[PDB]
């Protein structure tokens, strides 16, 4: 009769999965600070593979619980006028050297964690506890 295995066990399985991603996120943040300050090669490879596996599993989780449509989808345009221009004259770098290669990776990883945090917060808020009547 039944074709699918998951029908009732989905709301009780998300809580444990969310707690697992939370403990992994905290351990990944501590290992990220220790790997960037101490500088390593093995820790960066393991961090990239673990981050890609958590991102792929998180995308599959949101694609499994939340349905997807083929026809439709809204596109963004964002209005612009053009006010105030930014110009570079003094890079500034006191200490030992200059930071440019580490800044790009720090902003890219920080943006990926911000989107990852908003995604986990949206699934937690939508399923589990509801706000207002």
């Amino acid at each position: 009769g039944p074709w699918k295995e998951d029908s009732h066990i989905v709301s009780a399985e998300v809580g444990e999965k969310c707690e697992a991603i939370g403990v992994k996120l905290l351990h990944l943040e501590d290992q990220l600070l220790g790997a960037m300050y101490s500088h390593d090669e093995a820790l960066f490879q393991s961090l990239q593979g673990e981050l890609q596996t958590v991102k792929e599993t998180l995308q599959a989780m949101i694609l499994q619980l939340q349905p997807t449509k083929e026809a439709g989808e809204a596109s963004a345009s964002y209005p612009t006028a053009g006010a105030q221009e930014t110009e570079a004259l003094v890079p500034r770098g006191s200490g030992f050297g200059k930071n440019e290669a580490l800044k790009e990776k720090a902003d890219s990883l920080a943006k990926e964690i911000q989107y990852l945090k908003d995604l986990i917060e949206e699934v937690r808020k939508a399923r589990g506890k509801k706000r207002v009547p």
